[PDB]
């Protein structure tokens, strides 16, 4: 729904 795509693009790949 929101910007829940944060754990898909972690600071450390």
């Amino acid at each position: 729904e929101l910007y829940e795509n944060k754990p898909r693009r972690p600071y450390i790949l």
